[PDB]
């Protein structure tokens, strides 16, 4: 599997994102019986002033789909 | 944050996609010090024709710069 994380600019060392990937794969493993070398992960840091544009094309276009729904809202 | 799930199809019912859904939560609330209600999650099925396509899009453009490198390598 891959999965993309989409977050604020953040200050993360070479062992925060190790450490993040780690507690992502787990999960990955856990509930989707994935094997290690399956998974993919990539981590964007959006500019604080452009969620605009995630929400448009990543979250609002499959609201419904979500397993996750946004707490948030930004519709016109 | 807005994380995004792309694995090969497989079964899964609503108590599974929410225990997901909750696990990632926990994972991105710990590493992202972020809020509860600002997580959105997706979690999209690809066929394995249309994964070369995810690959050239999303994994093989990012490689060096995926907290996570996959185990595998669609190069040919």
């Amino acid at each position: 599997p891959h999965i993309d994380i989409k977050c604020f600019p953040r200050e993360l060392d070479e062992q925060q994102k190790a450490a993040l990937a780690a507690d992502i794969t787990d999960v990955i493993i856990r509930h989707l019986n994935s094997k290690d070398s399956s998974i993919s992960i990539a981590l964007q840091q959006i500019q604080p002033e452009s969620w605009q544009a995630i929400w448009d094309a990543e979250i609002a276009p499959q609201m419904e789909a979500l397993i996750k729904k946004p707490g948030y809202s930004m519709n016109a």
